[PDB]
């Protein structure tokens, strides 16, 4: 029996659900309650405080977690991050008032303000800087403006929260935002690292899958090779006979980013009703 | 023209609706409106409070009905249940307070609260028992403490109801809340009967065909004749070469309870790139 | 740099970001902010007033915006009309109180409100009627009843609002509310117009990808001259070996209005597991 | 140590919960939790369904409770009803189809459908009328046109629901849906019949202040006669000088349905600055 | 019978039903339904778009409405503003972008996007200005960075939205979005301007009173002459005995914006028990 | 000018405003913005996290702030308690799994998980015990099914927290809930300490006045002492004559605890029409 937690609130909450239902995993029956079994995967979700996920899993009983990885860099737990999982992502910088022209070394001896204290001074200290360091509870850009703070550290999402209090960020970027799949470090037992794999599998398959699309079309067979050169596919395109017997059908696995060059590289050989659909879990 | 009435508010709406559209009919428009009308398929769809869906179908115009099963049992109305419908189910308990050893016998001469007194009573006059069953409007679970009677009858979801009052349930199980599809007893005409089996069926194809996944995966052909007898689908699968003349792809559907240790066994034998993905609809 | 205008609000919003995201465009983070960037892609998204969006196309600096064909003939911009999105129509109709017998011709040195002044004056212009036209903000049926107005015209979607205040339409329809894609009306150069026309390649893959299903079964090979021409699909159908050698599995888009009788067709000459799955994209 | 239920959902939720705190009771901290206990006042309030809080007062061990006078005659408890609260109040209708001149002796032997199902019997049995109620949970207007009764019975607030399904009202009004005050009859003990005197007397003070304003106004000393006969107050009219000797301040509690007559009649005899405010409680 | 439009929405919508409870009629029942009815009074309230407002009563049957200054001033309806209500009170402003040093001139032949083009094109033309005045249906702020005009004009609240957009006001103010009560402009005949007269002295009750608080407070009778001048009312102070005889007790009408410095003057010569409360109705 | 905190979110938001608004302060406008200006009283008011007030008030530049006294007590800033405001008071205290017997010497070399770890640290070490402190961002009653603590520490409202989590509390009460009105520790100027103390007096006059009730009854000349001793009031009665020469009206603020009890001994001496209504202000 496995547990597993999940962010309660907060943007990672519908992503992370999102990912654990293409994983195949119970889905919550309402936001009302926190718990949720799933009796036939034998696992047990619980819906906690984002900022608390790594301490449950670095401290507590729970084998997984979903969270930022920031707050793990944050919260001084020691566990294993196993996949980034391609959501939630946005750097995290110092800033400070616009029109001052702001550098790292500004910052000795000033005060900080941030809802990730313990990150921002593992920072400083491997740059060799020392600062008081304030901790807030969030919403720290107005700290400046109220005269508890000379600079602020923050996730910046694409700048809009800096730029409505006359903010600029400056310095090398921390630690990132960015969800991660993490996994207590351990050993425990034979019989658990096995249901441990089972579920980092499942969900590297949605890690992996959803990098792609299924383009499925019709072609012509003098343009076959053209077409397998264009689509190679994770290993080599299915090709099917039409009732015509001048054409095919190719099935071919492209990644997302690619998709729209390599339809125009299909439609100038000849290749007609190209479908694209959305890849939910793959298995390499 | 066919009639059909839908649960407009609870835990079966939104699974009703989200299983009329796939079977392929008009999903309704805005949660405002109360009736929402299918020109092409020459279907009206009724939005009506849950506990009455069962008397529209089995007393006024309506064809068809979804519902819970332990509603049917209440109403007390003649319809005919065609489908189970794979979701809403919960058991249906009798429950009272906790460390006292109840038994179905204590029963006898009391007074027991429920929403559902027609399926109460005739439940214990099945069993010989004769008590006094009073009719509450909903929340019966707090009737015990509140001195209105000695013990309950209700639908126990995972018992957190029962949990936060102290009760704890006894005897064997009652009707169920499995949502069902109902139709009118009846006969009609011949004209009518072909438009009714004509509902069913499409309705029963989004029942049978939300029990499996299409597999996709590439194979060697060496590990050809394993590979089907792994996935030997509904049929037999579809078996299509690949460019690389080692290789083939095999598609098959497959049950989503076994979908797991399926892809365990399809990799240990050499396949690759393994998809999932869900099946919205089949006619077998 | 493409700069596109979608409605914030009302019954076009939704739609309008499906059919996008459908097209490989990046979703609103969150109905607060109301721009949205898309590096991949190299759109900006701006999300306005329905009302404004043809004025911010002929007139700003907008390349294409969704909104109503009414909107448009409202707006008095000169715009394309690139497509027709299938969602969103309704007939836009005069209406005058129940029993009176009302004609076209009753509207001469009337009082009309509505919202839409242009289009109605513009209208009554082409028939030869002079009338009195009041613009009003919205919800103009009770303007009747409260002696502002003699007949209104609007958008008349199944007669409720019509209904519930006594009101009765008369006449030709007028322009309607069907969605579109209008681009402005202009040259530029000529690295603009390609841009331009990726993205109406774009959202037509998904206008016409959504009239079709994928249909999948599996069928003895002794009905499969007449399986062919019951699915000849949109090149011609694919044919796949199964395992066991007296069976094949055929692929073949249908169109949706055509699905129910092609699959009665199906059943009839032997075919099994007839699977149904939506198209989302399809370059044609 | 005193128990009172009070309407947690519906029309007289709020208002009932208003008319408590003005008689000095503590107030519903949030709507989550489901009691509320008052230590000052030795009262504890539970919040229960409507259409229940007669059962619980009649059969249970609450003292009182807040609910509406229908729904005291539809559920059989042998209950006191103390005060009249003045809210909530709206006739209930027998109501049939529009014309037809439908008469209470056309009820013999059809089907009426009512959330009433007791209530109707019982008037129809003393009319000396016998039909079939079939019992609804709600929003039976629809049931006619869906073909489940002849007629309906309902508290009718304007009509507006009536109307919408083209149904007209006729017969002698039944039990209306004014809420009241409700007492178990009992007699218990002397330490117990003191709390509960106590307790009507308070809310007795809302029911009874809520009719009437307090006027104070500034009065010439020459028409002091006839302001008291205007204003003669509930036992006589307040009478105080001003610093100025040629007048006074008057204050008298008046009716607020009578308070805009007095005003004009205060004004044309040289009353000056006439003041209203609401009162809230008084003891007689 | 009177009719009086009331906004149905925004901002002007809660404090205008506010003032007409306090006036002493009858408050809608909820947001749903669109009429209410006051049988008592009898008078009945339309809920309406705001903007479209001061055209009812201009142009159509009610006598009476509520609405914004500016509204009156863009609608060109032809009505009598009776009353100034003391809310929703704001600037209205032309803008354009900051750091340009604009001024009223450099609108000429300019394009000026407003929600209030009629407002706008007379106040231009008072002025001698000719220019292109542009209809949009609301938040014009982003006009100017989207294409569409070189300028706006719109209610400012606090410069947020300006603001926000990197605009800066210029040039004289125009009519604002204070609350009025607007009457027909209209004779009809005496029985109607007795019924008309009455609901402005009553909503007059409500403006007047509001402006000042009642002060209550005990004196010392050898501080009385000063008391005396330090609160005069508005006819006099009232001065009654208390049981010391010592000793009274003073009661006078004190602006609010005046209260504070009142009470310091009154602390220092000796008053205790200050007591001062709202009034919410007084007829001079 | 005067920067006064409030909070922006929870229990104690709502009766921050109230208080603030009875003291004669501009309201919000909406919860949209964040800042309120009054220009009138020259205050600024800004709604801030809870948990940050306390720090704003000692570290930044804001003179006042309301919050609760358990927050301050964990901020470990330096600031006056000026007021205390009587609500949002709950006990703070320490809990452990039920069925125990724990007593505050188990928590030795325990790990205790709460979201106040500074306010625990400060107990423990009074008290000469030494503990893990876990500090936990909120919820913190399920950490210790969860692995993560031994005990915990947290505010206490009525305990079905800790009963739905299986928890009882223990040991002596720490620093409670109870909401402050805090100022900055400090001197500044002249000019700065008078505008301090205005609003240090102004809410003392809503904390004051809300404990009291106004009573105004009319009473018989012949039970005119016996009156006077059961309504002494706060410095004395007001006695005032009514029309009918033998009765007087009395006026006497008395405490809201006491008030049932005061009107049964007036009623029973023969007062008549005994009211009371609130006081939300009195400077004494
Ligand atoms: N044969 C193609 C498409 C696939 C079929 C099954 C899995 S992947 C490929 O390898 O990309
Ligand atoms: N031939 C495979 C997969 C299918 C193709 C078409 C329908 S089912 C099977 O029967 O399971
Ligand atoms: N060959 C079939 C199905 C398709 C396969 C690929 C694209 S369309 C057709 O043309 O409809
Ligand atoms: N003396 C007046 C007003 C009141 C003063 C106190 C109670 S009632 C009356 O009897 O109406
Ligand atoms: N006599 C005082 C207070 C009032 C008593 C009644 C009306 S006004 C004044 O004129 O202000
Ligand atoms: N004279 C009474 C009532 C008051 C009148 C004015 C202030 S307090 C008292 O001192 O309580």
């Amino acid at each position: 029996m496995l547990r597993v937690a999940v962010p309660n609130k907060g943007a990672l909450s519908e992503p992370a659900t999102e990912i654990l239902a293409e994983a195949g995993y119970r889905r919550r029956t309402d936001s009302k309650d926190l718990t949720v079994i799933d009796p036939v995967n034998n696992v047990e979700f619980f819906f906690l405080r984002p900022k608390d996920i790594a301490i449950y899993v670095g401290s507590g009983e729970l084998d997984f977690g979903i969270t930022g990885r920031d707050l793990v860099c944050d919260s001084g737990a020691q566990v294993r991050e196993r996949l980034a999982l391609g959501f939630g992502s946005s750097s995290f910088r110092y800033a400070a008032p616009a029109g001052r022209n702001w550098t790292t070394a500004d910052l000795a001896g000033m005060r900080i303000a941030t809802a990730y204290p313990n990150l921002v001074r593992k920072d400083l200290a491997t740059k060799g800087i020392e600062a008081t360091v304030i901790r807030l509870d969030g919403a720290v850009e107005i700290s400046v403006q109220l005269g508890v703070a000379d600079a602020i550290a923050d996730v910046v999402g694409s700048g809009r929260t800096l730029s409505q209090h006359d903010l600029v960020a400056f310095g090398e970027p921390l630690c990132d935002s960015e969800a991660v799949l993490i996994e207590r470090a351990g050993t425990d037992g034979q019989d658990q690292t096995e249901a441990r794999d089972q579920l980092v599998a499942r969900v590297q398959g949605v890690v992996f899958g959803q990098q792609y699309l299924m383009l499925d079309y019709d072609c012509p067979r003098s343009a076959l090779k053209k077409a397998t050169a264009i689509t190679p596919g994770l290993e080599s395109p299915t090709i099917a006979p039409l009732a015509d017997p001048d054409w095919v059908a190719i099935r071919a696995l492209v990644p997302r980013r690619d998709v729209n060059g390599i339809m125009d590289e299909l439609a100038a050989i000849g290749a007609k009703a190209i479908l694209a659909s959305d890849i939910r879990f793959c298995r390499f």
